[PDB]
């Protein structure tokens, strides 16, 4: 527990708590202005247990095998797509922010129902046993912040019917939270932190659309949108770190031929991008265009009433 | 009332209804710098009421049987053909907004019209009177702006003769706007706020057209243009949302085989999409091409003198 | 007079009276932006004067009883054929574009050379007196903008003679504008504003060919030649309404069985659309195909030394 | 001169001068974009010299008497023949484009080569001294674009001893231009107005035949034919209109009785249209079936060794 | 040689030669589609060179005497018959298409026999010699296209040796070529071209029969044989002008009071008709009924063991 | 040792090691008070080591051919792309800190992966040998401060492979440090010196990203993130210098065309500054705009499953 950390007691360990600092982690990546924001902790108290979390969390150099260690903590979840599972370097990763814009209709809103759905199918969480263990990964919860009334329970039981899954478990175990502008969706995901603390394994967080709200809310303000943007991306980058989580983002795009929207800071900010166009009929095609590891390339794949297959 | 929200008393109350913010789900959607704007609103007392608004109006995470209900809110018009009201999943959608395009001639007008008549008969308003009540969708009253001058009284007679209603009782509780240019009809989609705070239950709100004005007074410039287009359609968004109004639009096609006009912030804003094309006579077929979670699919249906049949 | 509007005063009143902005109706449909491109005119004081003009027009939201008063300010022209008037709904109708495509020698031309002929006739334009004035009707004036050459001051004196009008009079109330091209036609067209101004009470309107120009002009730029029209058809529709005018239009025709020629903007922006065909000898069928509140119907009727007859 | 015209100097006008524009309606009519394409002419330049030649040149609206004056600029080229001369209402006239199509050996070449003649004999041109000076008619030449080798020098001569006329005087002031195909035929047509610039007054244009080389070269590829065509007979009627010129084409049927080539385009280009047939002997039939203010008629005539006579 | 042309260097000049393309004139009457398809020509250079031979060749307008000069260009080739050459005003005509139609048995088959004969009697080719020179003329050739199997050399000889002419001399100088169906009809006539590149003086073009061939294959399908038979008879026509050959065709007849075979097209591209029918014994009259210019006339001559004679 | 110092004997140079001053260089450019910092170690023992020690470096003037010798003491590293190392003026320069910044995508941790891979290929290093001595460059270390957790092993290997090395050494001669914000990632670069005392000779440290921690972490407060940016920046190019290591840094860019992050200090601090871009497909171009020696210039490359190439 927190009191085995150097220079906190039970005391200190009780106003941690109720500050929302419960695991190593998030005190061993806090600022000492941050913790001395909570009454009772001294610049000192502060500076030594955030060197103490560090040390028992084993944050320092790390060389040779340990390297390959690291990224086996990465878990991935499939798409239901064998080529995109297959252009993702495995499915979508976990500690990652992936980004998929398109046009309208494309099915982002597709995908990211068919991720809530896939998150209820053990066998579609692929990772390394020896570094990820079943019960990290265990009673998994999904929590889909949309900006625009697009989530549709319907979908999630007509996928998980198709999938072989109980609809009802898939939106027993998702959270939706109704976004109408950039505060809400923001602060919803800044109390994503409340929801694992109240023994929900969160494990996938879904945000769509990333923009849409800012896009009409800062219509000159260009700066002042980038600068609440990158805030809100760097909160989804740290929660997808130090929760092991997958987030996944969709965004809109404009045209110039067509780019997602957004600018730099969520440019930057997206580990992965892809772009998804419509083909004839059902067919679509998601064109991987950033990534950290993988060549740009594309997948087909179809939506039809199953979800996401081929 | 207003004095409910924690930091309100009669004297702020009287300043919010008087700037237009008198129900709690547009103070709980509202922006900070949005209610400070009000002469005697502080930043810190906008916050609080924000916050107190969404509390009372349970804002949050939710998860299982809670997100069916909230999809049970959405109640449906009938459009007088059973293939096109089973395309639609049931009739046109409350909270969201539906854009039939089409070429010229093809009905896009007269189903704006048949909606019209179609809202003053009881029984053409499917819902599930657990989530919606009678007193929800009692006296409703529709809003139509005509951009072109098309509105035609004598039409809405013969369609409410031809469906057993009395044809002045739909000119009575329908309000109609002629907008010669994209400011008027903006302006006039952001003032059926004040109609509703009048009294008076908008449930059918119609835009016809979306773009034609737009597209002839921004012909280089294509970029102002898609920005108004795109402050319009999120105010018509959420006017569907925070008033359970089914919001219907027209829009016009051009070559490229046609393409709705408008690019991609009508793309993306439009929640449903139809491309509606002549047949022979007075058949007409209705093309789904773009929603939540219906398949893309074709109507075919008649206009006559009856109205929308078959 | 002008200075009844907020904010201005004389000095203004002479600065909008110089830059063609002499009634109210026309203020009120105005942007900011083309206001203030008028030296002395600022964007607070433009959007105060747009906004006063649209309330001394009282430019609202109307319902009930109102919307039939405002229909009733349409006033229709006789085309001297008893089908044709019962086809068009009573006769040719102001405030709308009215157009005739048809194959050579169908008599396109001779509907415009009788509409002017007939607007001298007092009896042949049918209105509601308590919607439209004896005075607004009084002196009418018709303006003829001939893009191929044809017009034919013998054919209107024979046309008059015939329906017991004097020739000279129609000639003395018809302004025929010869056009060689679409910059001339477009100017013409925009130009109708200034004989309005200078005391000329235009209630018919030609534009005899619409598309011949464009069509010869633009031969890859089919867009620019469909921008230029789309901008010549706002003008024209523009005028009808502001003015309470007819607007009359020819159109050729192409294989593909016979359609009009200049695609979408052409058909989205006439209101009533016909196909004038030849039967045997002198008889001819006009066909009804769009309009906003009729069925598609068929006209038949002749044309002989009289003019159009039957 | 051409330096009458606003904002143009010295220079602007030997750069005008050779860019062919040397009178003021073919500048009044030009655009500006046929205009900048002179290297030193500018948009502005262009914009300003093309609003001053329509100026200079009056092309405004007119009304009352100024209506009749501009029908009596038109002159008539008499056919020698009582009844075709009476069906075309005095004449063939000049400022449009008249065609006869008729079955082979019907005389349409015949017709050609008599006018030729005719335009040779002063009292054969009919027109109102008052509109038309004798200047304007002094001196007149024709061409003859002749697109099957059946130009007949010996013909003319025949015609012309029989008229009275100086055969080798015809021959003196007719230019012949033999085109073997499309792209000729419409090259020497666009030429003409290179002939008239080196002082030949050219006052009848023949186009014998107008459609043998299209219907050949285009056997599908039928609109690539239909937009060549167009092009042509623009060209045509613009000739017609600027130098006050008679254009006479002639033109082939087919079966469907018969219908004369050339489709839409050429139906509506042609102001005139007759379809010539033979009779028993030397007698021919003449019916006019198209014509700008003429009812249908037939005029029988003869062509004997005299030429067109009766 | 080619090299004179603008544009053409050997290279050029070596892909003309092997496309076909040997002298000016028909560089001259091509299309720059025609010439750009020869890999290694250019939009560019095939237009630079088309521009270049019509200039070298001297295509333009022209006036006065040069009129006669082009008509000089024409010889004619006797028939035997001074009645017959007397109604065709001198002798067949080069540069043109003239046809023989007449019931069976009338001769049309012998004139053609005939022709070939006579065009190895110097003295029957009756010429300008200021306009055609005697190498124009020098080692003239014919070519028969037989396409019903009736070519007679028996019929060469006997008719040579009547004519004091060496039979074998003929026959050596007359290519023969038999034509099972109208598509091999049309192939040599679009061969002959090759027999001059060869250095064959082809001056006589003989097609016996013009239309049995496309009667029988074309039984409905009434458009398609018009289609091709206007293509064979545009070769027909273009190689008698470019090789200043005289080009004969035989027809049959068809109840309606005869009438020649062939429809619109023939009775068009046929630039002079004769209708042959038999008279008491061995004689034989020729009916002229079309041609440029003469009066339709009748010519009496018989068919005897000599040929044609009279 | 450090005992060869004046003052200090092996006491005051135990409290030196534990304090961290190890060698010479480090002492001779220490300040007083930072050795006073040191228990035991008085201001005249301070001052009087602070001398020695620059003494023994011989840290005076120097002039002539001297300025050459310290010049050679720089050692550059191959980026694998022959154009970017001739805009480096031959590589990546040690004593000096070279900034990457660029669009999202554009290859900048990629460069940083490359270039560890580099570092293990003697090759890859270039030195003159008479001014840096084999055993200088021998048995390199990188060190990779990841502060976005794009640190990739899998790539590593990839890149090994393809340039002949074997992966596993340069992972095992990689120490990677992850920060999740500016507190550790200074920290981090502060403890390199620890390392290298440790016996790892450090030759190469990157630090992916400078900025990005910063930029969200200080959104008002732009002074003390300027502050702190300048001592991390500080930091880096002294460690550069002591310890003869090349030192890389990446940055972001953002509107205003782009320009990386961090302001004055960032772009005072950093010696080399480039601008990566994308191009089509794999290529990239770096463009160098800040440097002391070079002048600006462009490298264009490509970055493949090899790492970077050209
Ligand atoms: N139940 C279903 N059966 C078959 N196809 C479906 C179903 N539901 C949705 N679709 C397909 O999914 C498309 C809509 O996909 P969606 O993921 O919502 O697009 P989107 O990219 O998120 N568009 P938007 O947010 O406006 O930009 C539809 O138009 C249908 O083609
Ligand atoms: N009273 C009626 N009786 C029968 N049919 C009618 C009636 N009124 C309108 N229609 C039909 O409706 C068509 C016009 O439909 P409309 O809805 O106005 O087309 P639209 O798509 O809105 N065209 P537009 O806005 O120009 O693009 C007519 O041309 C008639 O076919
Ligand atoms: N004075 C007249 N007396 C009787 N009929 C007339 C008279 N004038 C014109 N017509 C008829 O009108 C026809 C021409 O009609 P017109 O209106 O000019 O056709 P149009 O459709 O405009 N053709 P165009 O513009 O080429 O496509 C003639 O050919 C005559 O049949
Ligand atoms: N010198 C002449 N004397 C008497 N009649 C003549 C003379 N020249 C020509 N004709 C008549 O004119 C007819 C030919 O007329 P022509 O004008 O060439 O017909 P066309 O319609 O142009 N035929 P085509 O172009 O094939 O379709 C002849 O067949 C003679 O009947
Ligand atoms: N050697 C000959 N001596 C005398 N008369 C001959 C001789 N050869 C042919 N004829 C005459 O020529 C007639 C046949 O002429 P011919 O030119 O073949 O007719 P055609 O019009 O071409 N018939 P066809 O092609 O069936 O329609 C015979 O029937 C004989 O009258
Ligand atoms: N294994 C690989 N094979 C081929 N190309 C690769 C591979 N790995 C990465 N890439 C390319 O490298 C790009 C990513 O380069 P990267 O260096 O991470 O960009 P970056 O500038 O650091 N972006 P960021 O930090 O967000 O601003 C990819 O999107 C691929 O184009
Ligand atoms: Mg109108
Ligand atoms: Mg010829």
């Amino acid at each position: 527990g927190l009191t085995d950390l150097p220079g906190v007691g039970p005391s200190t360990a009780e106003k941690l708590v109720e500050a929302g600092y419960i695991d190593f982690m998030k005190i061993a990546t806090a600022t000492v202005g941050e913790l001395t924001d909570i009454e009772g902790i001294s610049e000192k108290a502060a500076a030594k247990m955030i060197m103490g979390a560090r040390d028992l969390c084993d944050l320092g150099f790390k060389s040779g095998i340990d390297l390959l260690k690291q990224r086996s903590t990465v878990w991935k979840l499939s798409t239901s797509s064998s080529e995109l599972d297959s252009v993702l370097g495995g499915g979508l990763e976990s500690q990652s922010v992936t980004e998929f814009a398109g046009v309208f209709g494309s099915g982002k809103t597709q995908i990211m129902h068919q991720s809530c759905v896939n998150l209820q199918n053990p066998e579609f969480l692929f990772y390394d046993e020896e570094a990820v263990s079943k019960g990290e990964v265990a009673q998994p919860k999904a929590v889909y912040i949309d900006t625009e009334g697009t989530f549709r329970p319907e979908r999630i039981m007509q996928m998980a019917e198709h999938a072989g899954i109980d609809g009802q478990t898939v939106l027993d175990n998702t959270f939706v939270a109704r976004a109408y502008n950039s505060d809400m969706q923001m602060l919803f995901a800044e109390k994503i932190e409340d929801l694992i603390q109240e023994g929900n394994n969160i494990k996938l967080v879904v945000i769509d659309s990333l923009t849409s709200t800012f896009r009409n809310e800062y219509t000159g303000k260009l700066a002042e949108r980038q600068q609440k943007l990158g805030r809100h991306m760097a909160t989804l980058n740290k929660l997808a770190d130090l929760f092991n989580c997958v987030v996944l983002v969709t965004n809109q795009v404009s045209a110039k031929a067509e780019q997602a929207i957004g600018g730099h800071i969520v440019g930057h900010a997206a580990t992965f991008r892809f772009f998804v166009r419509k083909g004839k009929g059902d067919k679509r095609v998601a064109k991987l265009y950033k990534s950290p590891h993988l060549p740009d390339a594309e997948a087909i794949f179809r939506i039809t009433e199953k979800g996401i297959q081929d």
